[PDB]
């Protein structure tokens, strides 16, 4: 991974305060669960996904990593074995994208809603709508994988890389030009980011894509990622980006796409 390792300078404070949010939302209710949460290294992971964020912006990234693993743990048992029960929970979480949740919603849903509320604020409506679709793809992917009980079609959505990348924009208080986000070149870059994350995850998860060749695919995809990066100057002219748009595209390349590729590696 020819990308620099980066970590937010506010990582220590973010890690020290990481428990206050999931406790106030009822996601962590016992001292033992708090310690199990601390052992995951989730604030550390967030500080590497979002080295450009500090303070509340980084706290939102910490909470997303916190929520990710608290959420995924709810499907480790029987619920993850049938799609109907998986969907019953995911629909309650995903409903937060469409409006306020009933007070009766499970705590994991109110926690997501508090993340999503903070994610959207200050971003363009079109960015919000696109990020909301990425979430729905993520929740729909959990139902697809439960219905299963080249696996990339399901895993590319359940790995949660795109909402991670989305949050890097919000945490950096910038948006990549929407027409460049939809570009075939950026789409290929994001697909590499997703594929590298799920490959590195299945390797560290031997306790699955294993069914040597995976390490070469990570290397081939990262070499292609560099080629795709070299096309970005011409992509910017094709879409007639102005100066601020070229800078936002550059921030997206370095603080969102590169970070999500490198950060998971350094965290593992």
């Amino acid at each position: 991974i020819p990308l620099p390792g980066r970590q937010s300078p506010d990582h220590a404070r973010a890690e020290a305060e990481q428990l206050a949010w999931p406790r106030s939302l009822g996601l962590i209710r016992s001292d033992a669960a708090a310690e199990r949460h601390l052992r995951g290294g989730y604030a550390d992971l967030a500080s590497r996904f979002y080295p450009h964020a500090t303070g509340a912006d980084l706290d939102l990234g910490v909470d997303l990593m916190s929520w990710y693993f608290l959420f995924d743990d709810l499907f480790d048992g029987p619920r993850g074995e049938n799609p109907e029960d998986t969907k019953q929970l995911t629909d309650q979480v995903a409903a937060a994208l469409d409006g306020p949740l009933p007070d009766t919603a499970p705590p994991i849903a109110h926690g997501f809603a508090d993340i999503w509320r903070r994610t959207c604020e200050g971003m363009t409506p079109a960015w919000c709508a696109r990020s909301a679709r990425h979430w729905r793809n993520y929740f729909d992917g959990y139902v697809d994988e439960a219905e299963s009980r080249q696996y990339l079609a399901m895993r590319r959505h359940t790995i949660g890389v795109q909402p991670t990348v989305d949050l890097a924009e919000r945490a950096g208080r910038f948006e990549v030009p929407h027409r460049v986000f939809d570009s075939a070149v950026m789409s290929a870059m994001l697909q590499i980011a997703v594929d590298v994350n799920l490959l590195l995850n299945d390797i560290a998860s031997l306790e699955n894509m294993v069914m040597s060749h995976m390490q070469n695919e990570v290397r081939a995809r990262l070499e292609q990622y560099l080629l795709l990066e070299s096309c970005l100057p011409k992509v910017g002219e094709i879409y007639q980006l102005d100066t601020a748009e070229r800078e936002a595209l550059e921030r997206y390349r370095t603080d969102a796409v590169r970070t999500v590729i490198r950060g998971s590696y350094d965290w593992h």
